[PDB]
This record gives C-alpha cells, structure tokens and sequence, in this order.
C-alpha cells in the first residue's frame, strides 16, 4: 500500500502560511488585465484541481501530494494546456517562499483565489513534501469535457466523490472561461466570472441553451446573451439525481458555498495521510480581512 503522511515543513506555523497567502493575493489584486481583465483567480483554481484530479483512490497514485505537476510529463499533458499560466504566477512566489512545497504551494493557490474572489473560507492544511519524476502520474486521468451525465459519476467516483461533491465542485465553472486553443471550448458561463458566486447553477436553470458546434467543430450549449456550458455541465441537468442539486445550489447559495468548501478541501487532500498530531486545518484571513 502506498501512502502519503503529511509532513509539516520544518518549523513552519499558520503565520508562515498567510504570508505566502498573502503573497499570492496581493500578485492576484496586481496582475488583474490577465485574460482580458479577468485576472489570475480562476487559472489558480483549475490549477489546485488539476494537480488533486489526477488521484486515484484504488492505488493513491497522483493527488496533490508529491507536487508532480512540475515534472514535463504532467505540465504537458495536453489537459493541462493553459496552465502553465498558473504556474508561472506562482513561480516569485516559490521565490519569496522556498521553504514550501510545491503540492502545498498549487492547491494554496486555489484556496487563496477562492478567498479572494470572495467565496467561502476554504480549510487548508500544509504537509504535502514534493515526490521524485518517476512518481509523476500518466497523462489520461483527467475528465473529458465532451461527455454525458454518466461518465462525470464514474469518472468523479474515482476521487471518491458523490453526487452532491460533484455538482459542488462544478459550480467553480463561474470562474473563468473555456478557450478555443486551450480545450476546444470557447467562451464564459457568466457575466461574473471573476466573483465566486452561484451562478453557475442559476445560468443552467434560467438561460436558454441552444445546442451549437464551435470552430473547433466541438459541440457546446450557447445562450443568447452570449454564455456557454460544456456537454459535461449541461449533464448535471439532463441527469434527474443531479439536476435536484443544481436546483438547490440556484436557490441557497449559501449552501452551496459550503458544500464546495468541503468537496475542495477534500479534493486537494485526496491521497494524504494527516498524523493526529497534525496541526489541525488553517483558515487564512483575505487581505481585506488584515487591512492589507
Ligand atoms: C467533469 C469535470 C470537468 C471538466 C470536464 C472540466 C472541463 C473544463 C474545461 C474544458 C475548461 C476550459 C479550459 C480552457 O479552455 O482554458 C475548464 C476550465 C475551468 N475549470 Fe473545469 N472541468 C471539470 C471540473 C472542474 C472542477 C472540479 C473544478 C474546480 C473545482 C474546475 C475548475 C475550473 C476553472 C476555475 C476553469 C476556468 C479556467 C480559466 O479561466 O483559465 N473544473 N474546465
Ligand atoms: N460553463 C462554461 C465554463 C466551463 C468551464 C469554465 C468556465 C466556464
């Protein structure tokens, strides 16, 4: 059996952390025209998710643990073009921080873009310790955005997560966009995408989709007023289980905040072990929060 036990970084505390926190946010309030003025907030998400999504609970392989997204073999995988976006955002920060480790540094990054988009507080705990090239997972573990209702059950039980963890989780697709060149998907889901709220599940419910090939000659469902979902969004109404969350989430958002905060959490701490001794999860302060 192979297993991670986290390992905090030598006399490191929760003050050390929100300084790299605080590092990170400051850079996101910085460099705000990336992306046409979205800033960096949703790539630092898809990155923290990207490392984590390659677990595999049969055998704990992947996950966030051994920091392997640094290693070509992963930073190329062709499902995880444009992140290198990300990655080189936090690249002055590891700088200024040297002392932590690169799993811990990725899945800060998405705490700490939630945070600041002003989403839920999301509990993060430290311990991950960087693991050699040979531990770096295969390209092909990371979901397909082409595909029905079924295939996102089966494929997100394999990080040993249900129904409700799913349609959570998903609802970070307010963020950001999907580009053509990156995914063959083109466009947003929203008019904030930069603002963590709900309106994910609110544009599934209340838009009009028209089912549309794209230039990449890739369907998507197109809304009038110029939003998109994935055939992999659009399942989470079509498929009856799911689309009761969806409606849920449309109407409690902040109940919504709160199970993404657990599925996210539990999400970039698949595949560790934490000893009882742990520290137990820190909770940063936003800089707003600090007066910074
Ligand atoms: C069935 C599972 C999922 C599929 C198929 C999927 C697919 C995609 C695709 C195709 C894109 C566009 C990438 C690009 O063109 O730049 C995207 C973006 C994004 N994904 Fe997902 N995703 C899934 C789950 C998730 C989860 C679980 C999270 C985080 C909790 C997440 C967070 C994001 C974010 C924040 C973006 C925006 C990135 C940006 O604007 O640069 N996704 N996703
Ligand atoms: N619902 C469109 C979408 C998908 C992924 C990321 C952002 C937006």
């Amino acid at each position: 059996t192979l297993v991670h036990v986290a390992s905090v970084e030598k006399g490191r505390s929760y003050e050390d952390f929100q300084k790299v926190y605080n590092a990170i946010a400051l850079k996101l309030r910085e460099d705000d025209e990336y992306d046409n003025y979205i800033g960096y907030g949703p790539v630092l998400v898809r990155l923290a998710w990207h490392i984590s999504g390659t677990w595999d609970k049969h055998d704990n392989t992947g996950g966030s643990y051994g920091g392997t997204y640094r290693f070509k073999k992963e930073f190329n995988d062709p499902s995880n073009a444009g992140l290198q976006n990300g990655f080189k955002f936090l690249e002055p920060i590891h700088k200024e921080f040297p002392w932590i480790s690169s799993g811990d540094l990725f899945s800060l990054g998405g705490v700490t873009a939630v945070q600041e988009m002003q989403g839920p507080k999301i509990p993060w705990r430290c311990g991950r310790v960087d693991t050699p090239e040979d531990t770096t997972p295969d390209n092909g573990r990371l979901p397909d955005a082409d595909k029905d209702a079924g295939y996102v059950r089966t494929f997100f039980q394999r990080l040993n997560m249900n129904d409700r963890e799913v349609v959570a989780l998903m609802g970070a697709h307010a963020l950001g966009k999907t580009h053509l060149k990156n995914s063959g998907y083109e466009g947003p889901g929203g008019a904030a995408n930069n603002v963590f709220t709900n309106e994910f599940y609110l544009n599934l419910l209340n838009e009009d989709w028209k089912l549309e090939k794209n230039d990449a000659n890739n369907e998507q469902w197109d809304s009038k007023s110029g939003y998109m979902m994935l055939p992999t969004d659009y399942s989470l109404i079509q498929d009856p289980k799911y689309l009761s969350i969806v409606k849920e989430y449309a109407n409690d958002q902040d109940k919504f905040f709160k199970d993404f905060s657990k599925a996210f959490e539990k999400l970039l701490e698949n595949g560790i072990t934490f000893p009882k001794d742990a520290p137990s999860p820190f909770i940063f302060k936003t800089l707003e929060e600090q007066g910074l």
